[PDB]
């Protein structure tokens, strides 16, 4: 029992999935608007609202985020040639999503410091299917839950660890939990 809901709405791309539909919400709404509300503690879901193609851009996003246990708010989109999953991880809860990734060094900006880490994925699900990619994170130190985010910095910071980014595909503020309760609103443009 799965459910991918993916679109333009508002003027703005969205993507929301979950493997377990009947304990989250997600509803969308006007201009780069969304929410979404999670509860008992069962499931996995990302959710958010962006952009098709993706692109080194300014990612603004103000709400609010209220999350109990494990979850995350992070920018988080592809590439193709080469296949690139990343991740700007702007707020986190009680697991640290880079947690088995390799450190790869720091940047800082946007008023803080971010950890940098790079990993692959075998033989994983991928926008491609089945694939062996790579991953980059950006961990923010001063979590928070609005803000604006340099893409083009981070983009440029993981060029200096590894392979680059390729050719834009989604790119997204999303709102990610597994097994856990919460809610947000998160407005992007």
């Amino acid at each position: 029992r799965t459910q991918s809901s993916t679109g333009t709405h508002g003027g703005y791309y969205y993507s929301f999935w979950t493997d377990n539909p009947n304990t989250v919400t997600y509803t969308n709404q006007n201009a780069g608007q969304f929410s979404v509300s999670w509860s008992g503690n069962q499931g996995n879901f990302v959710g958010g609202k962006g952009w098709n193609p993706g692109a080194a851009r300014t990612i603004k996003y103000s709400g609010t985020y209220n999350p109990n246990g494990n979850s995350y708010l992070a920018v988080y989109g592809w590439t193709r040639n080469p296949l690139i999953e990343y991740y700007i991880v702007e707020n986190f809860g009680t697991y640290n999503p880079s947690s088995g990734a390799t450190a790869a060094g720091e940047v800082t900006v946007d008023g803080s410091v971010y950890d940098i880490y790079t990993s692959t994925r075998t033989n994983a699900p991928s926008i491609e299917g089945t694939r062996t990619f790579q991953q980059y994170w950006s961990v923010r130190r001063n979590k928070r839950s609005s803000g604006s985010v340099n893409t083009g910095a981070h983009f440029n910071a993981w060029s200096n660890v590894g392979l680059a980014l390729g050719s834009h595909d989604y790119q997204i503020l999303a709102v990610e939990g597994y097994y856990s309760s919460g809610s947000a609103t998160m407005t992007v443009s």
